[PDB]
């Protein structure tokens, strides 16, 4: 299927900024979540989970229908905590109601990357809710415990080359781990509610060993508290991963350009622009607003 943006009726800027504004306000609010992380990164994970279902082939799944609000995507295995981003946008979603789910979804994502004084990420409206049957089946999200070939593999189907692959996987920059939902317990830097390419620098620079956790599943740990996932690992196994990892390391600039890019790909594959549809909006953060 063809899905081409249509924009709330009557919409524009000033309506999203505040939509942005709305959410920005709640991140700032409820910064007692998961031990004072704040909701920013479970935001952030939820914009690329409703986003990461897209299949290139088909143009099945993606951020446009927002069908995380069916209980077959809401209780995929593969997005256990998410429960968590949902429940935070309801007040904002009852509040904006005209704002379709998918701009929702994908507008937390932005919102929250921003506050977190990460890059500015350009984003469009006009996502459409589709109907519960459109709804992708489990399973398009990847597992954790490959190699990779399997990283590389898996994001081809998301139309990723190997700099947007690394890009993104820096967004691990942000939250952590729980056991209870992956199988997998620890976050990957101890600044995780502050964008930056400290998930590069750590990766790099800390010593890893291999270890078990205690849901028998393994993964990379250091002394200093931090753990990468296979898949995270993976990426200074592989040597074409790894000089790109050190570009990232060595180039704040340079790594928020690419996840910024990346980033606003990843959340609007498969979404058709007519060539009248309004510019991408950048939407001012709280702190520059005087907010
Ligand atoms: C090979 C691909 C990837 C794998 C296997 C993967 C796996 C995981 C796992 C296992 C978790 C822990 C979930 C939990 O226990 O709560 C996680 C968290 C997270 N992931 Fe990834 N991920 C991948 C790619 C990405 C990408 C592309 C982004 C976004 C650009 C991203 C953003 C996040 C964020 C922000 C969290 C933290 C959530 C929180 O703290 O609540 N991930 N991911
Ligand atoms: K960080």
């Amino acid at each position: 299927l063809v899905h081409v943006a249509s924009v709330e009726k009557g919409r524009s800027y000033e309506d999203f900024q505040k939509v942005y504004n709305a959410i920005a306000l709640k991140l700032r609010e409820d910064d007692e979540y998961d031990n004072y992380i704040g909701y920013g990164p479970v935001l952030v994970r939820l914009a690329w989970h409703t986003s990461g279902t897209w299949d290139k082939h088909d143009n099945t799944g993606g951020s446009y229908g927002g069908t995380y609000r069916f209980k077959k995507e809401f209780n995929d295995p593969s997005n256990a905590g998410l429960q968590n981003g949902f429940k935070f946008l309801e007040p904002i979603h009852k509040e904006f109601p005209w704002i379709s789910s998918g701009d929702l979804f994908s507008l937390g994502g932005v919102t929250a990357v921003q506050e977190m004084q990460g890059p500015k990420i350009p984003w469009r409206c006009g996502r459409v809710d589709t109907p519960e049957d459109t709804t992708p089946d489990n399973g398009r999200l990847p597992d954790a415990d490959k190699d990779a070939d399997y990283v590389r593999t898996f994001f081809q189907r998301l139309n990723m080359n190997d700099r947007e692959v690394v890009a993104l996987s820096g967004a691990h920059t942000l939250g952590k781990t729980h056991l209870k939902n992956s199988g997998y317990e620890g976050p990957w830097t101890a600044n995780n509610n502050v964008f930056d390419n400290s998930f590069y620098l750590n990766l790099l620079n800390e010593d890893w060993k291999l270890e078990k956790n205690d849901a028998n599943n393994e993964q990379w740990d250091s002394k200093s508290g931090y753990l990468q996932l296979p898949t995270d690992y993976s990426l200074i196994q592989d040597p074409k991963y790894l000089s790109i990892v050190k570009e990232y390391a060595n180039d704040q600039d340079k790594f928020f350009k690419d996840f910024s890019k990346a980033f606003e790909k990843l959340l609007e594959n498969g979404i058709t622009f007519p060539k009248d549809a309004p510019s991408p909006f950048i939407f001012k953060t709280l702190e520059e607003q005087g907010l």
